[PDB]
Formats: C-alpha cells, structure tokens, sequence
C-alpha cells in the first residue's frame, strides 16, 4: 500500500518527521480539495494528491488495478534525490514520481506546525 511511502520519506528529508507529524495537518489532502493550502506544506500534499489523481486514470498499469501504491515499487535517495528503483519502468515509475515530490516536498515547503492537526473554517 502507501507504505514504503514512510522508507521514502525518511531518505528525502534531512531534518523534517513524516506522517507522525505530516498526515493529520492541513487543509486538502484527500484527492482535489482546492480552497488553497494554509502554508504550503498542505501545498506538497496538492502535487502527490493530484499526481495520485492521473495514476486513477493510468494506462501503463490500468485500475481494475485497484491501488498499486508500494506492491510493486521502491526508491532511491539521497540529498533529497528520491526517485525510484532505477531501472524505472512504466508504472512503477509513474506511482514512483508522485511518492518522490511528496518526498523531497515536505523539505522543499515551509510546515504545518499550527494546522498540524487543523482548524480550517480558517487557513483555506
Ligand atoms: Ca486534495
């Protein structure tokens, strides 16, 4: 499932807590949600929640494969540098490329320490 999501996230982030911290906070994290973030860092869940919007759609490995989000791949690192398991192939490298910007993007934005589990009839 989203898994190895936590192993990826770990490898991306020189300093920042994944999930324990970042999966409760922030305004749109279910797929769409657009008011805007709050800061930003419900800003890196919009780029892997809407790159989880076109693997819905996905032709390479097509969803009666109903949600192929680690059974199938893991990932390299290591500045940030995540990317895939690299020979990157169709599908695998696909699912990959979302998982990577969720990453290497909860240390590209300012966080969510205050919508860290959130208010919003506030931040959105
Ligand atoms: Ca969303």
């Amino acid at each position: 499932a989203l898994w190895q999501f936590r192993s990826m996230i770990k490898c991306a982030i020189p300093g920042s807590h994944p999930l324990m911290d970042f999966n409760n906070y922030g305004c749109y994290c279910g797929l769409g949600g657009s008011g805007t973030p709050v800061d930003e860092l419900d800003r890196c869940c919009e780029t892997h929640d809407n790159c989880y919007r076109d693997a819905k759609n996905l032709d390479s490995c097509k969803f009666l494969v109903d949600n192929p989000y680690t059974e199938s791949y893991s990932y390299s690192c290591s500045n940030t540098e995540i990317t895939c398991n690299s020979k990157n192939n169709a599908c695998e490298a696909f699912i990959c490329n979302c998982d990577r910007n969720a990453a290497i993007c909860f240390s590209k934005a300012p966080y969510n320490k205050e919508h860290k589990n959130l208010d919003t009839k506030k931040y959105c």
